């Protein structure tokens, strides 16, 4: 039996999150709330994408619910997240997507309407972070409330784990080279706290601070305080991609790498992360659903210890597909 | 003596007039209004453009002030524009620019501040409409709120007069092709009412509509009812061009066409309208200051009565410039 | 029995007509020529797409020939085209795609290497053209060298032929926003006797002439010496659209043209001529496999004798089913 | 008295050659040829600038030659680089820019026209390479054919020097994202050897490898096998920026980085090396003739031994300026 889950707030990870749990039925949708879209936009929204093509399906909207394909679904319109009914909808999970509640307090006002379990789709300062094939057997049914850490995080944990296993890593430093996302502006505009991140973002690269290194050694507790760096944000529309530079314990080539990550993706890491050998570029990896692919040419090594590893990753439908992945894991250990 | 001159509101609009009038120095700026820029975010704004480059000229805080080329300003955080000391600072004309106030009503709260004039940088409902070097010398004094159109009237408007004065246009429709503005979106996101302009605007262009043609109508009477038009925005960062496909009613080859405009572009209208032969493409009008610059070899006629007309436009210095021209008019008719 | 085709040259329009001869299977690929790409170059450039995305099957190379879906494919590389051997790889059909081979004389030495008929993939001076849906009825097995005007003409014929029969065009004027092409540079480079298309195309969109709407006249002969006009090439990825501004002979509100579009989009012109009433935009009409799409919310109309109507059209997907259609025709017709 | 300078083909880096010898007035050009431009288009190519915008000045042709500020310039067409006249125009130096002559054997067929000696504009296989600020002091008269690297090379040699001078550079890998050049393609297009610099340029990123970091150690000796990396190919127009990883083998916190760096761009490499606090992007450094700006907020460090530091540059103006400034300095020396 699939799990019931609810999802708060549709805009772009709860939209994706939606379509990815049609696409692979792992899980079943059976509400959604927002209280800035209503029925007939959340149907012209779910139907047209600009990046992942049209809806493969059928979505229209029948009675005051959102049917898509022959499912039908209820919406809420609630404000606040206490008020929001998710028993009476038989809503056992709770996708928490809006990124306003990502405190353990702030989060937990979903168990006050029904809900059973609460996810976090984004990073938390409190709630514990699990990533997919890295930390998720560590998961126990006492925990209530559940982080998935972000995109970035997903791209660089089971790589590093890999490499980890392996060789050991010392030290590194991580660049990502980051599509354009929600929060920046189309012509240079006012933002409060971050003055880069308000310039035009069709015109230039914005060098953007990010937490997700660090966040990996929150999810692999032996590389904490090992990692840490920074991001450029490139008028591109969907496809990210991730630098590692990294110093090893033990001497590796790069055939050696080469070797122990294509036997990771093969059998343990299947799914997750991914291994080519091709003359691949960022559009290749439009709409696919690994957590991260290793390039094989892209990546240097200057000698034995000192080396430059190359990923790809989509950080839209990846980051879903592993949040659907993580939800019937959950299902799975009740 | 020059006049003085406040802005409310510092996006966009407020922070190009502010520029052209320091370049031109035609009026004083001694009063800025913004609710939500400090004093220092007001300097990194000023100082740094994507698209027109840095300011030539200093730019720096001190005393609570904003000090530009050694003049200071006044610096103003009301959200209620009929609370605004506008007297105590000294400005005697105020240009409303946040595109919120636009009725005669609602614009008029500036009056109780202490300003003498008020000039909307926006299509207005019920306010008066000048376009410079069209229909600018009908204001007079007991005038007290004005309404300076928009950009693409200001484009259309004195190529529109010129061939209605020559040939006697019947009838005309008009395709503009527009750059991205700040009210669209980098992905695809939610819009209230307008849905086609919540999508992305780095990977489509959205036909939108507009009411800039039957403007021109209201400028002049005599093409009242015989105009209208739609938008195209293009993921383009300045410059937009307007096409005009009109029927004539007098016959009229090309050459007589390029003959009259580059007439009038010599002579009464310099500076408004512009002329060129030349093989020029969008970013050659970057920074450019005419209303409108007609281009020769990009149009096309059918017969004698049916022809295709192409002009280019700076939809961001022309209209600044043309604000602070007809403030100097205005200051000029005191 | 499906008939054999051979495609010379294996640029844009030559993959794309292969990429849709498999996927509709109206027709069978037999041969490629191309002097210029290896085998192994063949296989990377069919795998991958940056606009299609990868292609849905199997494509690779053994025995020095190229294995798609488990059909073998020959490969040649002359330079000359009277030197390819046609009729011993079996191909009966031949298009012509590499855009320098257009008149009669010139394509007609594919006819002594064993091709039956040619089809060229572009505007020809002197071979007849074809545009299906519109006067593909007039075809003949007489004929041997046939052309298939281009994208733009496929798109702007049926809109123009259902209009023409309906309410009788007296004369009309087409702007057309046009994607980027292989023809043009990503920076400021040199084209020789085209000043504009040499400067960049991320940058600056390109007023460009085209004969589309002339050959319009050609197609429909009714309409010869009544149609003309421009083009614009905006810095975008794949999707075009047409402005057809035009003066109709009877009185027609805009409700009786979308009646009569939508009446002749359901029955006559399936496939061909689309119909649609949501808010789309450009990106909505990747790999559509429309000749063009009538755009109801987007036209506007001043009075009952002048129109302006929008049509949606992809230029590399739908002119390259049309190729596989009329071939298909052309296989019927023997 | 100033230099003569002839320059070899009027591609992108001729140009600006030309604009940088013109603004600066230190050096003196005479002669330009090229094989594939004529005079009128030579005209229009200088006069406008999609990236740099209009030049400050009058560029026309008269006689046969091209005049720019009232100085003739003698244009000649040939296509082998022995039979152009150098010596009988005046021009003592010449500047070899085609990209195709970078070998000391194919630059040499210069001297054999008349000049005296030979700037390439582009890293070179077995001539000596100078990089302005660094090995500069190294010149002598009897060198005759010089390299000046490349831009990568100009923006990352001077921060390196600093680095390695204060505090011991062991080993370091470079990352930077590039604007687009002229060598990649608007859409997906053939590349002979390089399978992914064929893609379209406006859709994705290119991982590119570069000999740049390499050069450095042919620049600095003590530096010699202990930097290499790659490059990325963004969709942007002028700007890129340079991300350093490196070891340092004397313990530094990221303030004493900051203090050394800021006075070696005051004092000793001013006008080189550049010093930036402010919250800045790229287009902030569009036509900057720094060779590189250090960008003090955007760096991080993971502990003492282990920095990463961050530097713009401009690719188009800085280079041209360091040529102008190299001819001018070899001018001096004689």
């Amino acid at each position: 039996g699939k799990v019931k889950v609810g999802v708060n707030g549709f805009g772009r990870i709860g939209r994706l999150v939606t379509r990815a749990a049609f696409n692979s039925g792992k899980v079943d949708i059976v509400a959604i709330n927002d209280p800035f879209i209503d029925l007939n936009y959340m149907v012209y929204m779910f139907q047209y994408d600009s990046t992942h093509g049209k809806f493969h399906g059928t979505v229209k909207a029948e009675n005051g619910k959102l049917v898509i394909n022959g499912n039908p679904i209820t919406i809420f319109q609630e404000r606040d997240p206490s008020k929001i009914k998710w028993g009476d909808a038989g809503a056992e999970y709770v996708v928490e997507s809006t990124g306003v509640f990502t405190t353990m307090e702030k989060a937990g006002a979903h168990l006050q309407g029904g809900a059973k379990r609460v996810i976090i789709s984004a990073p938390s300062a409190d709630a514990p972070m699990f990533v997919m094939g890295v930390n998720h057997e560590k998961y126990d049914n006492s925990l209530k409330i559940i982080s998935n850490a972000s995109c970035t995080t997903n791209c660089l944990a089971p790589l590093a784990k890999v490499i980890h296993d392996n060789f050991g890593i010392v030290e590194g430093l991580m660049t990502t080279v980051h599509a354009i996302t929600a929060t920046q502006k189309t012509v240079d505009g006012p933002s409060g706290k971050l003055w880069r991140d308000g310039r035009g973002a069709l015109q230039n690269i914005i060098p953007a601070s990010t937490g997700a290194a660090k966040a990996v050694g929150k999810v692999i507790p032996e590389l904490n305080g090992k990692l840490t760096g920074m991001a450029f944000r490139v008028p591109t529309a969907n496809v990210s991609v991730v630098d590692l530079t990294c110093r090893l314990e033990k001497p590796a080539k790069y055939d050696d790498i080469k070797k122990v990550v294509k036997q990771a993706s093969e059998g343990p890491l299947k799914g997750i992360l991914g291994y080519t050998e091709h003359q691949v570029v960022s559009s290749d990896f439009n709409s696919d659903t690994h957590s991260s692919t290793f390039d094989a040419g892209a990546g240097i090594a200057l000698n034995d210890h000192f080396v430059k590893l190359i990923s790809w990753y989509d950080n839209e439908f990846g980051y879903s597909n592993r949040v659907v992945d993580l939800m019937a894991h959950m299902a799975s250990k009740e």
